[PDB]
């Protein structure tokens, strides 16, 4: 079998573009917001300014709310769902009295993660239909059904474009960071038109596409301040999947992967660096989750 | 197999008795080495510190525990500090290298600090009772590595030495750190059973349930779970991020017990689960796999 390399490159290079995937991770600098709970240490507002519809996954309304301790009334979230162990009553109150619309979900089975993300599914499939189509569903897993009726009734229109920023679903408490990953892993096999960036407070996450990936951006400067001891932005390749392990191709990394064998047990890319000025490419046998750091 | 894979809710609060088994006792601490990172401390590094033998800096590990005292600083030096120094500030170095603190310098751009740390610390107990100052004159790329694997072509390892390594500020950071550290977390039980390794986190203790039966105990659950009175439990989940899947699991104590439950990521994860036993619980478990328990004490 092939030699497994990895090639030292210089600080910068120049890949041109490669039939495959096409990533632009950092134009935020269809969208959807959805909001986690965690302290937002984000430019929340210019994302917000991006996006066509904001989720708040339960707590993710205080964290909205905090935000503010500009006017908190004109950044209202379409949607907070979840089963509400977290919200606080004024939170909750707050945005119930302007507009947002509550659906509360109490099954134990399903986190308010996954439980917001049905949320979304569901807007752009019902919402330019009836305004008001959360409103009667079953308050245990309402959603979760719906859902999958949809699908049953052939009522689904699988062609639509969706971005997802997600906010706050990594750092946390760990169950909550390997669920959302795990979840990243599922939407992308069942869901491939949806696009999800995780984005936190270090990095963003995203999957890479088996087969060839090209990730581009203007340049490094728009996510990564001007360094002189950091001349690359650092990034990783994580293999979190069942599908193992994973054959690597990457051109424009500072340690350029050919032929190269990743998986948990084994070995993984981590504190890599990207030397590609406009982008670079990764060649993947299989999905696999790839963050960048943001500074 | 053809088993139901089930999953059983159970009342709040249960009681288990002991199940060869492995036995986890994760809270002990509310050859023992402290393992710090790079990121602020907000846990009660003191309390924790003062039940170490051997505490370690990796990098900038050190900035994290020098500012902790922005109690005297003075009174709390690590006993190395190792990895490439890309984030150590000159002043902390200086700083706790005035102090007496082994300085391992490691250069080498196919490991990382985390590693570079855990090998000084296994070379450590290896070496150091032997001479102190084993650690001067090793390769500065890799000698740590290097020194660790010739020392095992050698056979002067004593492979039988128990060692907890609590690790501070190895998760919730950058995420490739995050999936790294778990990454070693596997490798290293596969290849030092004997090492059992905590990760202490901002929001949990993050473990390795091992191949077979799991016994995890403690005092109550009222020692990392502050009295609750709308969360009767501790949350808990049950992470399989290894090469081996899918994971089956049979578990007795937790909130949603889990009966010949397979588990593998693409596939369901236990996350939000929550502990019932009231002085301890059981996982079985088919292959090695990771689990966090939230704490606020
Ligand atoms: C095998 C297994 N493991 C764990 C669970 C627990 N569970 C899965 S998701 C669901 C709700 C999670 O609620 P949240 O999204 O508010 N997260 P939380 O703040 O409750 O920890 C629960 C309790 C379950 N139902 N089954
Ligand atoms: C296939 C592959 N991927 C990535 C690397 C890069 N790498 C692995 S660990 C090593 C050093 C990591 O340094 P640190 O522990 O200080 N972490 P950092 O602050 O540099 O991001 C490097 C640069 C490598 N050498 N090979
Ligand atoms: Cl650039
Ligand atoms: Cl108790
Ligand atoms: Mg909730
Ligand atoms: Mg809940
Ligand atoms: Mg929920
Ligand atoms: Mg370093
Ligand atoms: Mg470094
Ligand atoms: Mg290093």
């Amino acid at each position: 079998e092939l030699i497994e390399q990895v090639i030292e490159q210089p600080d910068s290079l120049i890949i041109s573009p490669p039939s495959y995937n096409h990533i632009q991770p950092f134009v935020y600098l269809h969208n959807v917001l959805l909001i986690l709970n965690q302290k937002i240490t984000i430019d929340l507002i210019s994302l917000w300014k991006k996006c066509e519809i904001i989720v708040c996954a339960d707590g993710g309304a205080n964290s909205l709310y905090e935000y503010f301790n500009l006017q908190r009334s004109d950044y209202i979230p379409d949607y907070i769902v979840g089963d509400f162990d977290s919200i606080s009553p004024d939170v909750k109150t707050y945005y119930e009295s302007h507009g947002s619309k509550i659906i509360r979900q109490s099954s134990q089975y399903y986190n308010d993660f996954t439980k917001s993300i049905h949320c979304i599914q569901l807007h752009y499939q019902l919402n330019h239909t009836k305004e008001n189509w959360f409103e009667s569903i079953d308050e245990v897993d309402g959603l979760a059904k719906l859902w999958n009726g949809l699908n049953n009734s052939s009522d689904v229109v699988v062609d639509i474009d969706i971005t997802i920023y997600v906010l706050n679903a990594i750092g946390g408490r760990f169950d909550q960071t390997v669920q959302s990953i795990n979840q990243l892993y599922i939407m992308n096999e069942d869901y491939p038109k949806v696009t999800v960036f995780f984005i936190t407070t270090n990095d963003i996450i995203f999957l890479l596409k088996k087969g060839v990936n090209y990730i581009s951006y203007k340049n490094r400067l728009m996510f990564h301040k001007d360094n002189g001891s950091s001349p690359t932005p650092t990034c990783g390749l994580l293999p979190l999947s069942n599908k193992t392990p994973i054959i690597l191709n990457s051109y424009g990394l500072k340690y350029d992967m050919r032929n190269w064998k990743t998986e948990m047990l084994g070995q993984v890319s981590s504190s890599n660096r990207i030397s590609g000025e406009t982008g670079f490419i990764v060649e993947c046998s299989d999905d696999i989750v790839m963050n960048i750091e943001i500074d």
